[PDB]
């Protein structure tokens, strides 16, 4: 397979819960193992913006997402916000790529400063120290200078800052097509196959 | 009226021509005077992403947009890319707010470095030196460190960096609802009334 | 009216609870709408330094402060520390000026780094990104280099750093006169009328 | 009225005393209240470059300028260089816009470093801390890196650096027309009406 | 006595709980007063890495540690994570040296940014502002650039960054000898006598 | 004795002359030798804010302060603003701690830039180069970025920035109790005994 | 002869075409060889601000300027904007001093960033790399922070930033006298004799 | 095979010679080719801290280490400190990963500054310029700001700073278990299999 076998997928409390659920679904369809983390605020976002009725506790959440996605037993792990016995908490874990989608400005801040206050933040700290892939998907507008400095610091350290800023150059017809644009770029970044977004100009030879 | 009487609206060659056309339409409906500039690349974007058949030359373009938007005679000015006799080229002009929507990474760069190679770039240079409003609406993903440094520099100088990163917390049902989210935030930034996006929590008293 | 119609007033756990209560009282007397937030540590400060017996929960706190201040029904809103449905949590809210009085070194830090861990910190993050007024009133001595760097960063971004450092040039006779000095400068900063502190030299013509 | 009711006008010892006297005259004609400060070196410049015989002491200077300008009694205040009882010395004063015209490199330095050695320098320090308008009009050539760093620091803090560098694009015919160009840009910066310099392109609709 | 009479000893959730317990034991044997703080994560580390069954609540923990160490009544104080009435929370307290051993990357971050979210972090903030000794003992590998920037900032402000990186130049024979190496260097840093690690070259006169 | 035998006490022209006079009184009561310096502006502040009728010339001022404070002959030295033969002007002098209380923004600037224009500024320059204690007590609000950069630079070089920002956590009942709070913190900083402000939590053992 | 034998004189599209034409005339009268470059925008400025009817193409322009200035055949070279075979394009050319007069903000930007988009910009890039004289004469007001950073960078690298900011201390009587002031300072900078501006104080011996 | 076929292993004169010998042994057992370099000071460390009697000259050292490790002929190359004909001296060499274990503060400095004074330092310079793996294993405590700046610079350039700071979370029972912890993390960093340190949480599915 091309790309990572295991992805840590963290959802934090920015608007755009649809992006994180669609990415989860694509990762599952690509037979990847997902270590799923979700913040309390992201739970409130998902309740507000979607009709997904996500259970609160990790085992119930795991059972629910496995069914929602059509996943295999064991394919989605769920870990709670203080579960330091989970693989993402240590750099001695097997290597995973990590994506924070969506990424709140508060989570962006914590990652940029090294605040390590829950498993999402620690997981990101471990990805950086181990030089494992780290993709942040912020959703905010305007971005203040606070936000921008935090994104620049992490981009300079090799994190990929991938704003939830979809393109329109494949004539999107629905909200889903815009969601899938962003998801496709995340999968592209990770080196995971996707067929939602064609390869630009692949068939163009000259002019 | 609340907000500026005159807006310089520059469209550059990032994906998201729909945002610039919808903002133009809203500004016209709010009885504002618009000084419209468009780059050659933005013309190619508009041809690719939309069914708007925009004429190439400024007078024909002006006639076309006046009709497209339902504007009054004289309400949309169009100026070509080297027209230094246009108001935006000089800080001795009457004051305008300026929005670059969408803003390509190349236009972002030119504004951040002071490159003054066409009227859009000069207009932005004048807005900064005169401390007149300047709003950039970049559409790109990932953002590299190049992009982020350019956005940070301009944000620190009082430009508003407003990525084309719509929210989902009003349960959007169509591409248009996402377009209108971004447009609403631009109008909010400018201090121009809009009723596309409600005032969050306006009716919430306690808890 | 001169100055903002709505002020977000956040009290955090620095010494100087008297300043925040007096400012609240002045804002109420000036017929402003106040969105009141208070941290858990600020509750402990208020219990230690004052004889105000503030209820713990937002609705009871709202009822209590409305009575304490002589406010109109609805004039003081109180929002709890995780209430993301409150106006201050979103930049799509109606615009407010925000004052953090007093501002702990920990809240100063969170605002400077963009940590967004409760509604006070998120509210400040939103004020900065929206270029809405943000006034911090730190109370600390000595200030370390940590403190000073955090204040400088925010001052450079247009926040007003207004230490709780009263002047003596109007011959204060009581603790209240010193409290009112600081409050007056906050109201001056906000553009709200006050008659506690005269306009210096207003009547001086020459020499 | 558009623009500030009160301007603090400080003349320092750069060449270009004509600019400061013409601005004073325009401000008076626009019915503004002027708080006038002049350095000892600026007195020597005025004696060298002009035929204005300015008295040395503040009351005599005030009487003289009131007559020279056709001002109303009380409209021009003059304050001496150590008069800390004057409004500009305190941020608790009524708000004024401040212009230093012309601005010597030494005054530029003092403002950039916060040196507070006379009332002009303190007044500028107060304008910055209160986020009241501050316009500096340097006259120097070449500018060294010392000069440029000082101007950049203050520009980054929201001061307007407006060099005495007139334009020629309205075909000036006299020294006075060049003086009036610079004065017009200062008044433009302050938001005060002026009809010396037309609004560029105001009548240009297309091309 | 040489060295401080009172040490604030904070244990945070890095691996190396043995270092903190051994330092506590040495401090007790040197008749020092210890103000002991421990984070929730450090409690989980101690449970995982050692057979010390530490009670959870401060009074029970105090009784337990007094017995474990052979301490005098009152010699070990224990304070909970929000106990702002404890001496370390205020710079008006009697002076203490502070050691964070072990120091997690998250606690390192909080100290470097001034986040003041529990008593350990506030205590460190107070040590820095009062220019009282502050020793951090990080245990992490690799160190990322996040970690290193945080350590550099604090080292530049006079904190001692003392990694849990034992030496081998006294031919250690056990895990305990390595633990005691690090502890000895902490005591050396604090100016407290120790005889675990000889003074290098003390008896070497020439060559 | 604990703390320095000799303190250079400089009063500059910020509001808060009461702080400097009370500190002088405490230092005298602690049998310290004081080298007293006062700026011309500080003389004007003392005349405005207090009923102390301080003579202008150093010998008369010395006689006056010796009486005002109950000092021993020779215990208060007074030196004029250009007296380079005074001990504070040279690092070859016997070592003193220096406190600038209150510290104007102009004196803060001069110390931060090394301007050495009077004996107070030179004395501070000498304290820094000799790594002798230097405590600045600024009184200003808001602090601008100018102020904050100057304070940060000096704090990074080991000066203590101690704003005149009293605490309220010992339930102050008078202006004097607030003055004494600040004075106590200065004496704490210097290592001089004081009993105005208790040691926080000294009697708290657990919880 | 004192000063350079060859000057590259580039005119760019800032207001102040009179300065560039007068400098050209003085250089010709001093028997210097001039390599003349002019941007398209500078052609539009010259048409607007002057009655010089400058031909568009380099050979016609050369013939025209030779006549306008009274120059010898071959004394004024003109090179077009993409003529890389011209001496200024290579550092292996014979050495020239270069002056950009007037210098637009866009040309200032290009030189500061190394953009090399036409022969003027490349010529400046070559002057810097060869440590040959480079004088920029900007004409703009206000200068923004963009402008100032670009000028500072180049000043730090040894370029001379000489704003078109004439002095008045030789009692100018006409627009020409102000033009000649600036020209004189450029010639002074280059080490070329001029008698338009006397040597200040040359005859002053004492006082 | 996973990971690099060739590792340049440099031992420098920090304490911790055991780490370098154990890593050498593991690399040999994993059938990797090792290019071994050792500094003169590291020879003195090995003599002091271990009972390995390492010959001084490269051929004798090679024979000795081949036997000590059970290596194949040709599997360990040894190169002397000025042998510029060795592969590590040139980026045109076949690619190797490089580890400096242990890394003295002096070698850390040389690598950070580009000092190229022996083959170890040149080899590291080549690894950085070729973007080949470079892992430094410093052993020092405290780390000064000198050390930390050097580590930060190299970490920012993509070197891995892996302090000799073992963890205790697998209940180490001997000095060897601590040595093997660090070695395992180096092998993890390099992508070489190891079974000394389990993959954290690999078997944890939920909670
Ligand atoms: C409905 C809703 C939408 C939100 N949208 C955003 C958003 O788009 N971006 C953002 O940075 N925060 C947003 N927030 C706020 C955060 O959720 C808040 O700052 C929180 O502290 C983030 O915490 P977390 O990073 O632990 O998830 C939203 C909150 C809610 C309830
Ligand atoms: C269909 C199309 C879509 C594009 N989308 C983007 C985009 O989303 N962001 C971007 O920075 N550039 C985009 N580009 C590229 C630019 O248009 C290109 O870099 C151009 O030089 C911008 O020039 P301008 O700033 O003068 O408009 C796009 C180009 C085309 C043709
Ligand atoms: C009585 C009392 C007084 C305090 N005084 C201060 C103070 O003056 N400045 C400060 O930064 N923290 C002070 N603190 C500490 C904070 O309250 C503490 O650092 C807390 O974490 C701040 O949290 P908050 O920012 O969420 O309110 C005080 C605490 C108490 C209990
Ligand atoms: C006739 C004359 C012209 C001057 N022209 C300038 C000038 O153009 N720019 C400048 O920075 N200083 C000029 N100076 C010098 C200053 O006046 C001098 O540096 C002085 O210290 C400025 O002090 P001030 O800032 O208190 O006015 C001039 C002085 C005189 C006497
Ligand atoms: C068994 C165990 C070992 C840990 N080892 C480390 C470590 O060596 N370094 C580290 O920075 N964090 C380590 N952590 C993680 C932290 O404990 C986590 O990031 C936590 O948020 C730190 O919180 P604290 O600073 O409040 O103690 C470990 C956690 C556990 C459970
Ligand atoms: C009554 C009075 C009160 C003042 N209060 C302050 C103040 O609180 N802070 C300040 O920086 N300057 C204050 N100033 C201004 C200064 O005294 C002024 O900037 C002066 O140049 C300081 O000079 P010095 O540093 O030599 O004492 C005050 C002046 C007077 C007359
Ligand atoms: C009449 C006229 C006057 C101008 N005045 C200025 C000016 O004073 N300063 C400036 O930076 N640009 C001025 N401009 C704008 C520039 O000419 C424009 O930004 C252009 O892109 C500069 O290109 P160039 O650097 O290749 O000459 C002026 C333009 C015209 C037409
Ligand atoms: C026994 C011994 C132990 C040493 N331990 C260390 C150490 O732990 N860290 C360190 O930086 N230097 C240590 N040094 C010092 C260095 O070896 C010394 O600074 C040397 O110049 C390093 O040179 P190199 O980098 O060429 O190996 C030690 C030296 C000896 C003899
Ligand atoms: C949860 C845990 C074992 C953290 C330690 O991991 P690492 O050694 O810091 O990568
Ligand atoms: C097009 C034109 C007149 C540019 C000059 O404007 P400004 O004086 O630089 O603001
Ligand atoms: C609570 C909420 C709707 C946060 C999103 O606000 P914004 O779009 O980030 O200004
Ligand atoms: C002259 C005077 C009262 C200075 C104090 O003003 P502010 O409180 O520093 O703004
Ligand atoms: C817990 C408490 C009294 C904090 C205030 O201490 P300090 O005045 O900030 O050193
Ligand atoms: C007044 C005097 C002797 C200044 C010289 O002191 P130092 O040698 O600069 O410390
Ligand atoms: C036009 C040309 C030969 C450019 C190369 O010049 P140089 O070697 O870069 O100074
Ligand atoms: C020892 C040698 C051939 C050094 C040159 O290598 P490279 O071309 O600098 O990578
Ligand atoms: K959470
Ligand atoms: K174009
Ligand atoms: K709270
Ligand atoms: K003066
Ligand atoms: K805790
Ligand atoms: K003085
Ligand atoms: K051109
Ligand atoms: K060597």
């Amino acid at each position: 397979m091309s790309g990572p076998e295991r992805i840590t997928l963290a959802m934090t409390g920015a608007s755009g819960a649809q992006y994180g659920l669609r990415l989860l679904d694509c990762l599952v369809q690509e037979e990847r193992e997902v270590h799923f983390l979700i913040s309390k605020a992201a739970q409130l976002v998902m309740a507000t913006e979607t009709d997904v009725a996500l259970p609160a506790k990790p085992q119930a959440m795991q059972a629910f997402l496995t069914e929602y996605c059509g996943a295999a037993a064991g394919q989605i792990r769920v870990f709670g916000q203080n579960d330091w016995m989970a693989p993402p908490a240590s750099g001695s874990s097997a290597p995973n790529a990590m994506v924070i989608c969506p990424c709140s400005t508060g989570t962006l801040s914590a990652v940029a400063t090294g605040a390590c206050n829950n498993l999402i933040e620690r997981a990101a700290d471990v990805a950086l120290k181990e030089r494992r892939p780290l993709v942040l998907v912020p959703r905010e507008a305007p971005f203040s200078s606070i936000h921008l400095e935090n994104m620049l610091k992490l981009s300079n350290l090799g994190a990929v800052i991938l704003p939830a800023a979809p393109g329109f150059y494949h004539q999107p017809q629905s909200v889903e097509d815009l969601v899938d644009f962003v998801v496709a770029r995340i999968l592209n970044t990770l080196g995971i196959p996707q067929d939602m977004l064609p390869r630009w100009g692949e068939q163009h030879l000259v002019s």
